[PDB]
C-alpha cells in the first residue's frame, strides 16, 4: 500500500470536513465569535419553521446547541466532522468490498469515474433500503434534475441502515448530525471526490488504511500542538501514532500466543507465530516454578486480552489473527470464531470517541472477513470511548430507570420527590462508578476501578442492556445512557491474561494542570511520563499469571529519575522478552526525536529467571525486523536479578558479565573523590574572560619576571576553569573570572526584584589543587589536572581529592576507555555530572600507575604551556636548539621530537589502560587501546587535523600552522609582548604606562620593540619598522646573515605549502609579505578565537592603510600619533608618485603606458580612500579615547566604528558609522 497518498489527503481533509460543519451550522444558527465564546440568537418561528428548515427539525436542532454548550464549538466541529468523515471512510471500504445488501457501489460508480451507481439503479436501490419512498424516489429520477435531492436521502438511508451493526459510528438519533451534511455531494466538488480521487483502490484492500486515516487525519493538528502544554480536548492529537505490523505481532504473539503455547507446547501455532521468542534454557528451579503456574489446560474462550489505548485497534486486529488460530486449533467452526473473539475474548479502551470508531470498525471488518452473517447477529462490541460525567441528569435518569420497578407503570408523576432505592446497591454502585469518571476525556483508562465490583457491573450491566431491550421510553432512553459508562467500568474492573498496547507518549511538559497532580498522588515511582504510568498500571490489570506487553520510550530503562520504578519492577514482576529497538524504529516520523523498545513482562515475581532481549537499535524500520526474524543480536545471560547490581538499577542487558561483577566487588569513585559542581556566575558574559584580555597585574596569575609580592588586594581576575573541549591531562587554562572582594559581584549579582542570579556552591574547594572535566562532551569522558590558584563554575565540574597520589589515580582513571565504558552505561547521554559518574567503580592503588600519570600530565602540560594562547608560556620552541643551525634543518629536529612523544604518551596511555583492564579482570577486546589519533596532544598531526587522513598533506599543514606560530612571536616581539632577552610574558597592562622603564632596563636590547606600538601591515616596504622589514631584521638576528636567504626562501616554501597561494618568480620576500598583509589578521582571529590583542586598522576595501596596534600599549595619544606618523605621512608619498607615474604615462606608450595607467589608477584609490579614513580616523583620534583593559575585546573593538577590520564579526553589531 502507498502511504504517500494519504498522508497528503488526510491533513487536507480533516479541514474540509470542518469548514462545511461550520457553514452548516452557521444556517444552524450554533456559532461563536472569534474569542470561542457561544452564540444563539434563538431561532425565528416563521409559522410551522424555524427560518434562520422544519420545525419538528427543531428540537433536534435545540439539541445541538445543547450539545454544544456542552463541549466546545471548536470541538464539536472537529467531533462531527470527524465522526461524518469516519463514516463516508467505512462506506468507502465497505463499497470496494461489495459488502453492502444491495450490491451496488455508494460513493462511486464502477463502470463511470465521475458517477454514483445508486443513482442508476433507484429502483433496485430504494426497493432495498427505503421500500416505502421508492416511487418517490423513482419520480424524482424520472424528473432527471433533483439527484442531489435524492442521493441526499438515499445517502442518509445507507447510513441509517448500518446503525444495526455498527452503532458506535454510524448512530441513528444523531438527527442534527443530517443538518450538518454538506450539499452537492452530486458534483465535481463535492468533499467526497478527494476521499476516493486521493486514495486508490489498491490502498483499500487491508484494512491497516484504517489506521493510515487515523495517523494523517490528525497529522496537522500535531504539529499546532506538540511542544507546549496540551489541553484536555487536544490529547488525542498529540499522542496518535501507529504500530508498525512487525511490532504488534512481537507483542500480541509473545503475550497471549505465549500463554496458549505455554500449556500446550506442541501447538502448530509456533510457526504461525514468526515473531514468537522461544523461552530460553531456565535453571530447573523456574524449570519447576513455571510449570506449577500454568493450567493443564486453557479453554479459547476463557483468554481475555486488553489494548488499554488501541487507536486504529491495529493491535486487536492482530489479537483477533492469533486468537483466530488458536480456536481454529481448538476444534470450533468456522463460522462461529469471530462473535466468540468479539463477545468473549476482545476488549478495548479509548479517549477518542472517533478513535473507537475505527478500531470497532476494523475489528468488524476483519470479522465480516471471515463471517458474512457477523452482520446479523446481536454482536456487543467492548470496544468503547470512555466518557465524561458532567452532563447526566443522575436524578432524572435512575427514576426513569425503575430499576426495582418502583413506579408500577401507569401511575402518573413534584420537584421534591425524594430518590427512592438510594440506598439499593445499584444505586451506590451506580453512584460510585459515576464519582470515578469525571475528567474522563482526561484521565482515560488510568482510572483503576476495583475488581470487587466486577460481578455487581456486569449484573447491572446485562440488565441494562434487558432493560434497553424490554423496557418502556423512559427505561430505554435511560439505561441507554447509563450503559457506556457501566460497560465502561465492567472493562476496567476486569483482570486480563495480557495487556498489549503502544500506549501513548508524553513527558511532564505537555501535561495540563489536572494530569499532573494526578501522578504526584498515585505513581511517584513513575511520575514523568505517561508511558510509564501504562506500564505500572498496566500490572493492576493481570492475573498473576498474567502477561504485560507494550512498546515503549527507551528513558525508563536508564534515566535516575525512574530508578523508584526500576527499583520496583524487579522485585515484584519478571521480564519475558524484550526488544529493544532505539530510533528510526516507525517508518513515518522525522528526527531523532522518537527511542523505543517493545518487551512483555509476566505479572508473577520468578527470580532465577532467564529473560531474551533483542539489540535492534541499528538500521531503519525494515532492519530491525529483518534482524529480528533472523534472530539476530541475542541476549540471554542475564537474569532479571542481576541488574539490581547498577546504581539506580538500569535495565542494561547490554552489558556482559565481568563488568557486572564489578560494581559489586569494588568502591564507587565519586564516593572517594568529591565531585563538586562549581559556581554558576549568572552571566558568563559578564563576569569571565580570556586571560589574554586583561592586565596580568590584575591576574592571580604568577608570572616568571614578577617577583613582587601579588598585592591581594588589586587582583580582579582568577584563572577560572569553564568546561571546553576533550583534552586527557592539563589544557583549558584560558578563562579567567571577576573574583574581587572574594566574589563580591557575583555573590550580590540579583535580578530586579532582589532574588540573586548567580549560585556560588562549594566555594570552599576553590584555589584547591584537584581535577576537572568539562561537564559537557560530545566525544569520550577525559579530565585534566588543575594547580591551586584556581575556581571554577558549572561549566566545568571539579572533583578534589587529599591525598595526591588519589588525585592522579583518579586522573589516570577518568582518562581510559575504560571509564568511558562504564559512563555509557549508567546514563548514555552526553552529560557528565556528579551524579552517574559517582557511581563509577575505583578498585585497590598500584604505585606504577601514579608514575605513568605524572609523566603524561608533565607530556600534557608541556604540550600546552608550548602556545601563546597559555599563561606560562616561555617562548617560542624553535629558540631551543642552536642558532647556528639552517632553519629547514631545525624544523626536522623538531618533528622527530614531536611524535616520540606522542608514542611516549600512547605507550602511558595504552600501559595505563591495560593495566586498569587487568585489575577489574576485563575484557580487552570490548575496550579498545587507545590510538595515535587520540592521543589528545597539539603536536600530534593526526589528532590537531582530525579531518586529514593523508600524511604528506597531513604534514604539510603541520609545517604551515608551526610557520604562522613563529610569525606572531614575531610580531609579539614588535609590540613588545615577549623578548629574547627575557623568558616568559613581559608586558601586558593597561595605558602603555611601564613599557619604557622596560626599554631603560633593556628588556629588548637584542630585538628593538617597536615605539608606539602601531606596525603597518602592508604589501609593499613603505616604512621601516614594517612588519616584514622587521621579519628579516629577526631570522637575521637569531639565524645568521649567513642563512638569511635559505632560512627565508624555505620560509616562502612553507607558507605557500597550505596557508597562501604561491606564485613564480616570487622571491622568498616578497612571498612572505603577502601572507602577513592578507591572511595573517584571519589566522590571529582564529589563534585567539576572534578575541583579537593585535587591531588591525584597516582604511577600507582597498587596503590603503592597514596596521596592527598591541592592545595593551594603547593610550589616548594613540590614533593622534596613528594619524601624525603613519597616515599623514604616506597620504603624501602617493601623491608625489602620482605625479611621477604621470610623467611617465605621458612619456611612455604601447605596452608600458598601459601598465602604469593601472598602475597609476590602482595607486588613486589607495589616495581617496586613505583620504576619507583619514577624514575618518582624525573624527576617531580627536576624541582621545582611552580604554579599560577589563572591559573585554568585544567592547572596545566597537568603539572605533569601522576604523577597525571585522567590525562586525568581533561585536556582532554591524559598525556604528559615526
Ligand atoms: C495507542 S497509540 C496509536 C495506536 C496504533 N494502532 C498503534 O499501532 O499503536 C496512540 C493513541 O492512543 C490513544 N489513547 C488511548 N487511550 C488513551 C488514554 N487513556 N490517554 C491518552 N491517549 C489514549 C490516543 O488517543 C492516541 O490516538
Amino acid at each position: 500500500m502507498n502511504t504517500n497518498n494519504i498522508k497528503k489527503y488526510a491533513p487536507q481533509a480533516r479541514n474540509q470536513f470542518r469548514d462545511a460543519v461550520i457553514q452548516k451550522l452557521t444556517t444552524l444558527g450554533i456559532s461563536a465569535d472569534k474569542k470561542g465564546n457561544l452564540q444563539i440568537a434563538d431561532a425565528e418561528l416563521v409559522g410551522e419553521t424555524m427560518r434562520y428548515y422544519p420545525k419538528s427539525t427543531l428540537t433536534r436542532r435545540d439539541r445541538l446547541v445543547k450539545r454544544a454548550r456542552e463541549q466546545g464549538f471548536d470541538v464539536l466541529v472537529e467531533h462531527c466532522a470527524y465522526t461524518w468523515f469516519n463514516r463516508l471512510c467505512a462506506i468507502r471500504y465497505m463499497e470496494i468490498h461489495g459488502y453492502l445488501d444491495h450490491g451496488f457501489h455508494m460513493l462511486s460508480h464502477p463502470d463511470n469515474p465521475t458517477g454514483f451507481e445508486v443513482l442508476d439503479h433507484v429502483p433496485e436501490v430504494a426497493e432495498a433500503l427505503l421500500p416505502e419512498k421508492k416511487a418517490q424516489l423513482v419520480e424524482m429520477k424520472l424528473s432527471g434534475n433533483q439527484d442531489e435531492a435524492i442521493y441526499r436521502e438515499l445517502l442518509l438511508a445507507q447510513c441509517h441502515a448500518l446503525h444495526r451493526a455498527m452503532p458506535f459510528l454510524f448512530e441513528a438519533v444523531d438527527d442534527e448530525a443530517e443538518l450538518l451534511l454538506p450539499d452537492n455531494l452530486t458534483r465535481t466538488d463535492s468533499i467526497l471526490r478527494g476521499l476516493v480521487d486521493g486514495i486508490p483502490e489498491e490502498d483499500w484492500q487491508e484494512v491497516e488504511v484504517i489506521g493510515w486515516l487515523y495517523q494523517f487525519y490528525i497529522s496537522e493538528k500535531k504539529d499546532a500542538v506538540i511542544g507546549k502544554v496540551v489541553k484536555s480536548e487536544d490529547i488525542p492529537a498529540a499522542t496518535q501514532l501507529f504500530t508498525p505490523n512487525w511490532i504488534v505481532q512481537y507483542l500480541v504473539q509473545n503475550s497471549v500466543g505465549r500463554q496458549w503455547l505455554q500449556t500446550y507446547p506442541d501447538s502448530p501455532l509456533k510457526g504461525k507465530m514468526d515473531y514468537y521468542i522461544e523461552p530460553a534454557e531456565q535453571t530447573p528451579e523456574v524449570q519447576a516454578q513455571l510449570a506449577a503456574i500454568t493450567p493443564a489446560s486453557i479453554e479459547p474462550e476463557s483468554i481475555k486480552v486488553l489494548d488499554p489505548a488501541c487507536g486504529s485497534g491495529h493491535i486487536l486486529i492482530e489479537v483477533y489473527n492469533v486468537l483466530k488460530n488458536i480456536y481454529e486449533e481448538r476444534g470450533y467452526r468456522a463460522r462461529d470464531i469471530p462473535q466468540l473473539i468479539l463477545e468473549n475474548n476482545i476488549f478495548g479502551l479509548d479517549i477518542d470517541d472517533r478513535a473507537a470508531q475505527l478500531s470497532g470498525f476494523a475489528l468488524l471488518m476483519m470479522a465480516r472477513q471471515d463471517d458474512r452473517r457477523i452482520f446479523t447477529r446481536d454482536v456487543r462490541l467492548n470496544i468503547v470511548s470512555l466518557q465524561e460525567s458532567l452532563h447526566l441528569d443522575i436524578a432524572k435518569l435512575w427514576q426513569q430507570l425503575n430499576f426495582h420497578q418502583q413506579n408500577q407503570t401507569g401511575s402518573m408523576g413534584a420537584e421534591n420527590t425524594a430518590l427512592a432505592h438510594t440506598d439499593s446497591a445499584e444505586y451506590q454502585l451506580l453512584m460510585r462508578t459515576l464519582k470515578r469518571f469525571v475528567n474522563a476525556k482526561t484521565l482515560g483508562s488510568l482510572i483503576q476501578v476495583p475488581q470487587e465490583e466486577e460481578a455487581e457491573l456486569k449484573a447491572f450491566l446485562e440488565a441494562l442492556y434487558r432493560m434497553e431491550q424490554e423496557g418502556d421510553f423512559q427505561q430505554k432512553a435511560a439505561a441507554k445512557a447509563f450503559i457506556p459508562y457501566i460497560q465502561q467500568a465492567w472493562i476496567l474492573a476486569q483482570r486480563y491474561d495480557a495487556v498489549v498496547a503502544n500506549p501513548p507518549y508524553m513527558g511532564g511538559k505537555g501535561m495540563n494542570s489536572e494530569l499532573k497532580e494526578f501522578a504526584k498522588n498515585n505513581f511517584p515511582d513513575s511520575k514523568a511520563d505517561l508511558f510509564a504510568m501504562f506500564m505500572q498500571n498496566a500490572f493492576s490489570l493481570l492475573k498473576e499469571n498474567g502477561f504485560n506487553a507494550q512498546v515503549n520510550m527507551q528513558s525508563w530503562m536508564f534515566l535516575s529519575s525512574y530508578e523508584a520504578l526500576r527499583n520496583w519492577l524487579l522485585d515484584n514482576k519478571t521480564f519475558i522478552t524484550m526488544a529493544h529497538l532505539g530510533a528510526r524504529a516507525f517508518g513515518q516520523i522525522s528526527g531523532e526525536v522518537v527511542q523505543t523498545t517493545a518487551w512483555v513482562i509476566k505479572n508473577q515475581h520468578s527470580e532465577r529467571y532467564q529473560p531474551v532481549f533483542f539489540r535492534l537499535i541499528d538500521g531503519r524500520e525494515e532492519v530491525k525486523k529483518s534482524d529480528l526474524l533472523l534472530r539476530k543480536n541475542i541476549f540471554d545471560k542475564f537474569t532479571q536479578h542481576d541488574f539490581k547490581n547498577i546504581p539506580g538499577m538500569p535495565i542494561a542487558y547490554w552489558i556482559d558479565l565481568p563488568s557486572l561483577l564489578s560494581f559489586r566487588h569494588h568502591k564507587k569513585l565519586g564516593e572517594k573523590i568529591a565531585l563538586k559542581a562549581g559556581m554558576s556566575t549568572g552571566d558568563n558574559i559578564k563576569f569571565q574572560r580570556y586571560w589574554y584580555e586583561v592586565s596580568i597585574k590584575k591576574t592571580l596569575i604568577t608570572n616568571k619576571e614578577s617577583n613582587t609580592k601579588i598585592d591581594i588586594h588589586n587582583i580582579k581576575w582568577f584563572p577560572c576553569s569553564s568546561g571546553g573541549e576533550y583534552r586527557k591531562w592539563y589544557g583549558n587554562n584560558e578563562i579567567v573570572v571577576n573574583w574581587e572582594n572574594n566574589g563580591y559581584e557575583i555573590r550580590n549579582f540579583k535580578f530586579e526584584n532582589g532574588k540573586t542570579r548567580s549560585a556560588v556552591r562549594n566555594d570552599e574547594y576553590y584555589f584547591r589543587e584537584g581535577i576537572t572535566w568539562s561537564k559537557i562532551s560530545q566525544g569520550n569522558f577525559c579530565v585534566r589536572y588543575r594547580p591551586k590558584g584556581f575556581v571554577f563554575d558549572d561549566t566545568g565540574r571539579c572533583g578534589f581529592s587529599n591525598n595526591k597520589n588519589e588525585l592522579l589515580y583518579a586522573a589516570g582513571l577518568m582518562c581510559t576507555p575504560v571509564v568511558n565504558h562504564y559512563l555509557s552505561i549508567l546514563a548514555p547521554t552526553l552529560s557528565f555530572t556528579s551524579g552517574e559518574l559517582a557511581s563509577v567503580p575505583y578498585p585497590e592503588i598500584e604505585d606504577e600507575i601514579i608514575e605513568l600519570v605524572t609523566n603524561a600530565i608533565e607530556i600534557a602540560k608541556n604540550d600546552w604551556d608550548s602556545q601563546e594562547q597559555s599563561w606560562d608560556y616561555v617562548c617560542s620552541p624553535l629558540l631551543e636548539h642552536n642558532s647556528t643551525q639552517l632553519l629547514r634543518n631545525i624544523y626536522k629536529q623538531k618533528i622527530n621530537t614531536n611524535i616520540k612523544l606522542v608514542e611516549t604518551l600512547l605507550l602511558i596511555e595504552n600501559t595505563i589502560n591495560n593495566i586498569f583492564i587487568d585489575k577489574l579482570q576485563l575484557d580487552k577486546t570490548i575496550i579498545k587501546a587507545v590510538l595515535q589519533s587520540e592521543i589528545t596532544l597539539l603536536c600530534n598531526p593526526n589528532y590537531r587535523y582530525k579531518n586529514i587522513q593523508d600524511h604528506t598533506d597531513l604534514t604539510n599543514k603541520y609545517y604551515t600552522d608551526i610557520t604562522i606560530d613563529i610569525l606572531s612571536y614575531i610580531i609579539g616581539c614588535m609590540m613588545g609582548r615577549y623578548s629574547l632577552d627575557r623568558e616568559g610574558l613581559v608586558y601586558a597592562h593597561e595605558g602603555n604606562k611601564g613599557f619604557a622603564e622596560l626599554v631603560a632596563e633593556d628588556a629588548y636590547k637584542t630585538f628593538p620593540a617597536d615605539n608606539d606600538g602601531i606596525l603597518p601591515l602592508m604589501d609593499d616596504e613603505w616604512f621601516d619598522d614594517d612588519v616584514t622589514s622587521r621579519v628579516k631584521e629577526f631570522v637575521r638576528t637569531v639565524w645568521g646573515e649567513e642563512h638569511l636567504q635559505e632560512n627565508l626562501e624555505f620560509i616562502a616554501e612553507s607558507l605557500c605549502l597550505y596557508a597562501i597561494k604561491p606564485k613564480k618568480g616570487e622571491s622568498a620576500l616578497d612571498t612572505i609579505r603577502r601572507y602577513l598583509s592578507t591572511q595573517f589578521w584571519k589566522d590571529h582571529m582564529k589563534m585567539y578565537k576572534k578575541r583579537p590583542i593585535y587591531w588591525l586598522f584597516s582604511s577600507g576595501k582597498e587596503k590603503a592603510f592597514e596596521c596592527l596596534v598591541y592592545l595593551h600599549r594603547y593610550n589616548d595619544a594613540t590614533l593622534a600619533r596613528m594619524r601624525t606618523e603613519y597616515v599623514v605621512p604616506l597620504l603624501a608619498r602617493y601623491q608625489a608618485n602620482i605625479d611621477r607615474l604621470n610623467e611617465q604615462v605621458d612619456g611612455a606608450s604601447g605596452g608600458e603606458a598601459t601598465r602604469l595607467k593601472r598602475e597609476r589608477d590602482s595607486l588613486s584609490k589607495k589616495f581617496n580612500e586613505l583620504r576619507s579614513f583619514d577624514d575618518r580616523l582624525r573624527h576617531y583620534a580627536d576624541m582621545r579615547i582611552s580604554i579599560d583593559l577589563d572591559d573585554g575585546v568585544k567592547v572596545n573593538y566597537g568603539k572605533f566604528g569601522d576604523l577597525l577590520a571585522d567590525v562586525k564579526a568581533i561585536t556582532g553589531n554591524a559598525p556604528e558609522i559615526i
